[PDB]
This record gives C-alpha cells, sequence and structure tokens, in this order.
C-alpha cells in the first residue's frame, strides 16, 4: 500500500521537488546524454526542452508541468525513458519458449522477442522487439513510443503507459470514424488556464473523446491560431477528468513551445482556415458535456490499487491483452516500462495499427 501523495499531472508516490533532487543526485540527465537545456513559458505554463545525444543521433525531447519543478522532472524522465527504449541485446530472446503475441501485420514470424507479463493472467508472454524498442528498423511497421513510460516506481510507469494507450485508442477512434466529439465545459482553475492559453493563440477548444475503457476519461484540446504551425492538439487520459483536462492543456503548451522553436514530430503550406476545414470533426462538436456531470468511478487511494483497477478496466474493454515489458536499465535504477494493449487502436501513429475496430462508430 503505497500512497499517492501527488495527483496533479499524474499519479505519483513522491513530490516533484523530491524527484528533481533525486534526478540531480543520480546525474540521470548527463548519464542519458542530455547536452543542452532550454526553459520556455507558454502563457502560465513552464515548458522544458532537452537536446539529447545517443548512438542513434541527436534528438529534441520536451517536458512540461504546472510548476517549473514538474516541467524539469518531466523533461528529465522523458530523456530517461527514451534511453531505456533503445534496443538492448541483453533482454532479446531468439528461440523463446512460451506464449507469443504476433500482431496481424507480420507476414512471417518475427525473430527477436522480449519477455513481458500478461497483467490479467500474470503469465509470461513474448512480445516482438519492434513492439518494445525504439528505434527498431527491421520489420513491417515502424517502431514507436506509445505506452512507454518512466516513474519512481514501476506502478507509476504502468499507470502512465496504460493511460497513454487508452488516450491514443480514443484519439484513433475519433480519427478513423471522423467522430465529432462533444465540447467539454470546465470551471474555476481549469477554465482560467484554458483562457490563459487562449490568450497565446486565437482559440483553445476542449473535447470529451469517446473512451472505450470504463472509469477512464479522455480529453482533447485543439487550437485555432492565425499562424498554422500554432494550430496544435493536446490530449490527456485519467480516471480523474480534471487531470485529463490538465494533461491536454499542458500538451498544447508543449506543442506551442515546439512550434515556436521550429521543432517537429511526424505537402505545401496550409492556411489556418483550410486546416479547420480538413479537421471539421474537431471544430464542429456534437453536443456539450459539463465536467461536474462526470462520475469519479475510480477514486485514487494507493498506487497498487489504482494500477490493478486500471488494468482490470482495460482487460474488460474488448481491446485484447494488457502486456507490460520491463525496460529498467541496470545502471540507472529508474523504473521504465513498455505497456502494450494488443487490440487497442494506434491508427493515429500508423494507419496499419487499426486494432480491434467495430463496424459502426460507438454511439
Ligand atoms: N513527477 C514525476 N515522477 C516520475 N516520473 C515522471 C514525473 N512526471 C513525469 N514523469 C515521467 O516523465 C515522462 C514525461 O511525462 P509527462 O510530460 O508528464 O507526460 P507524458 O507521459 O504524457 O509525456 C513520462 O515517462 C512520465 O511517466
Ligand atoms: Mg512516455
Amino acid at each position: 500500500m503505497t500512497d499517492i501523495v501527488y495527483d496533479v499531472e499524474g499519479f505519483r508516490a513522491f513530490l516533484p521537488k523530491e524527484t528533481l533532487r533525486w534526478i540531480r543526485h543520480r546525474e540521470l540527465e548527463r548519464k542519458v546524454g542530455v547536452v543542452e537545456k532550454f526553459s520556455d513559458r507558454v502563457g502560465p505554463i513552464p515548458v522544458e526542452i532537452r537536446r539529447r545525444r545517443s548512438q542513434y543521433g541527436e534528438f529534441y525531447h520536451a517536458g512540461k508541468g504546472t510548476t517549473r519543478i514538474q516541467a524539469r522532472v518531466s523533461a528529465a524522465m522523458e530523456c530517461v525513458e527514451r534511453a531505456a527504449a533503445e534496443p538492448r541485446e541483453e533482454i532479446i530472446e531468439r528461440g523463446p519458449e512460451g506464449d507469443k503475441w504476433t500482431p496481424a501485420w507480420y507476414r512471417t514470424e518475427p525473430r527477436e522477442w522480449v519477455e513481458g507479463v500478461d497483467l490479467t493472467t500474470r503469465e509470461p508472454v513474448y512480445v516482438p522487439a519492434n513492439e518494445v524498442f525504439h528505434p527498431w528498423l527491421g520489420d513491417a511497421l515502424p517502431s514507436h513510443t506509445n505506452g512507454l513510460s518512466a516513474g519512481r516506481l514501476r506502478e507509476e510507469a504502468v499507470i502512465q503507459g496504460l493511460l497513454e494507450v487508452v488516450e491514443r485508442d480514443s484519439w484513433s477512434i475519433v480519427e478513423y470514424f471522423r467522430i465529432h466529439p462533444p465540447e467539454l465545459e470546465v470551471h474555476g482553475e481549469l477554465e482560467e488556464l484554458r483562457r490563459s492559453l487562449e490568450r497565446e493563440v486565437g482559440r483553445v477548444e476542449l473535447r470529451l473523446l469517446p473512451s472505450r475503457v470504463e472509469g477512464v476519461y479522455v480529453v482533447g484540446a485543439v487550437t485555432e491560431a492565425e499562424r498554422v504551425e500554432e494550430m496544435v492538439m493536446g490530449f490527456g487520459a485519467s480516471p480523474d477528468p480534471e487531470m485529463a483536462v490538465l494533461r491536454a492543456l499542458l500538451e498544447v503548451a508543449q506543442g506551442l513551445s515546439m512550434a515556436r522553436r521550429g521543432i517537429e514530430s511526424p505537402p505545401g503550406k496550409l492556411t489556418p482556415e483550410r486546416l479547420k476545414r480538413l479537421n471539421r470533426h474537431w471544430f464542429e462538436p456534437e453536443g456539450t458535456v459539463e465536467i461536474d456531470d462526470l462520475d469519479r468511478v475510480i477514486t485514487t487511494g494507493s498506487l497498487e490499487k489504482l494500477t490493478e483497477e486500471l488494468v482490470e478496466r482495460v482487460a474488460e474493454a474488448g481491446l485484447g491483452k494488457v502486456i507490460e515489458v520491463d525496460l529498467t536499465l541496470e545502471n540507472l535504477d529508474v523504473p521504465v516500462v513498455r505497456v502494450r494493449v494488443t487490440g487497442a487502436s494506434e491508427y493515429v501513429i500508423d494507419e496499419a495499427r487499426v486494432g480491434n475496430m467495430p463496424e459502426k462508430p460507438p454511439g
């Protein structure tokens, strides 16, 4: 029974100030190849940028938070998870004995595997290296970082990774069927943050996405701006709808920081009004939802219980198996995991990663 002592940007067993002190003492950023740091503030939101070097090249990573401390923790741990996700021959198996997850798109049996755990059955299951590591170049589809998370504890990382998978499943459903999600109406501090971020662009719009996992809410934020590169999207998923809203808004601020520095992530220049027209489903909401009307199904006591309850709800969702792969580096004693949900949609990452899709949009 590990208490959640912090639940602003995510569910944490330590205060961000403690974690930052710990990151600094352990020299994690240096050890993970951080060579440059930048501090931004987008309206009221601190954003942190890291330039990182590895054998794979030079990369920009970002962190953010409601406080400068959390943004600096977020940026550091982002760098750590990416270093952990780099291919590691140590944990690759080639002639594995046991259960295997073989995704639909494999025309031939994959050769490299990593041992994971089925979080429903607690049985071992082998996962292809291309579904664990990044970058991995051998296979039919590109590798990616959906479900990759670091934490102070493995439970922190599991919760974060699983919520991310649900988040992208919801977003993938909206894009695949071109669903027009309802506008989400907020009050108090969240409304003030939205207004404050809106002062940076033209408009900041909130949406409640259809979630396929009960007890988990997914929120999208979309911007309208006079500059097209400043029309970004942010997403959040949490059992706490307030956290989901916060996460989406923080992602927008992060997006704006990146665009203003000309940093990108995956032909001629679009106009703001045409971008709107191509994305009518986002800009023409179907209905309205009040945040206070949303039930708190999963209330947050201990980290262990929260993990268990989240896993249960995803296992019930008709989205296949919930698999965890340990990516903790031996030298850096930092818990990192890759969470894969075998039939969750990753359409927004790759058109071929459809997952379990119904014939009709979920009404
Ligand atoms: N307070 C914290 N303690 C430990 N790890 C954290 C903390 N905040 C963020 N992280 C980790 O840092 C990385 C980036 O986090 P963040 O930017 O908050 O959200 P996201 O996971 O949506 O990118 C993730 O691996 C996350 O789990
Ligand atoms: Mg991550």
